[PDB]
């Protein structure tokens, strides 16, 4: 079987936590604590490989230290969630995409930008705006909603496939 280590970043309360019990339990978590981070872990069958995804549900306080820096750095591929609805989740991608390129040492990590949410109707950040942003990365981005599960399985998997990309280059 085939491991892939997948982080998942972004502001509180965007939805991380929601979206990785989607994908793990296949129900939506409404309040799940806000606090925890910690790791999942999936078998799937992706385009006829039979893959174990190790997600980490990244949280808690901001703090930077080498024992912080190398766990991340263990990540292979990263999913940069905002919320639709707040505009500042979505300005602090750019913290998160730097933050990742220098533990990795690389402006080539697979990433995928998500914007989660979508069943809300007070909009905030524009599709444009966010296509944008991922056309001038040049990475994915998909719109999501853990609580209806519109998205979900795409956003993981299109990062499995970015992963593979990667390491046959
Ligand atoms: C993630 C990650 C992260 C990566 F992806 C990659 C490498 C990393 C290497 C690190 O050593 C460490 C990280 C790491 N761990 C936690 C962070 C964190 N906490 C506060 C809250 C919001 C999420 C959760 C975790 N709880 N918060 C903010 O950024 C917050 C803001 C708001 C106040 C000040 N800053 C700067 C920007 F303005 C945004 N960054 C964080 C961070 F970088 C890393
Ligand atoms: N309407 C809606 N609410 C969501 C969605 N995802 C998360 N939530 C709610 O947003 C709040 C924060 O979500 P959580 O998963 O804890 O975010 P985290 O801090 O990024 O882990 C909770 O009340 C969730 O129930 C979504 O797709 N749609
Ligand atoms: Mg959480």
């Amino acid at each position: 079987m085939t491991e892939y280590k997948l982080v998942v970043v972004g502001a509180d309360g965007v939805g991380k936590s929601a979206l990785t019990i989607q994908l793990i339990q296949n129900h939506f978590v409404d309040e799940y604590d806000p606090t925890i981070e910690d790791s999942y872990r999936k078998q799937v069958v992706i385009d006829g490989e039979t893959s174990l995804l190790d997600i980490l549900d990244t949280a808690g306080q901001e703090e930077y230290s080498a024992m912080r820096d190398q766990y991340m750095r263990t990540g292979e591929g990263f999913l940069l969630v905002f919320a639709i609805n707040n505009t500042k989740s979505f300005e602090d991608i750019h913290h998160y995409r730097e933050q990742i390129k220098r533990v990795k040492d690389s402006e080539d990590v697979p990433m995928v930008l998500v914007g989660n949410k979508s069943d809300l109707p007070s909009r905030t950040v524009d599709t444009k705006q966010a296509q944008d942003l991922a056309r001038s990365y040049g990475i994915p981005f998909i719109e999501t909603s853990a609580k209806t599960r519109q998205g979900v399985d795409d956003a993981f998997y299109t990062l499995v496939r970015e992963i593979r990309k990667h390491k046959e280059k």
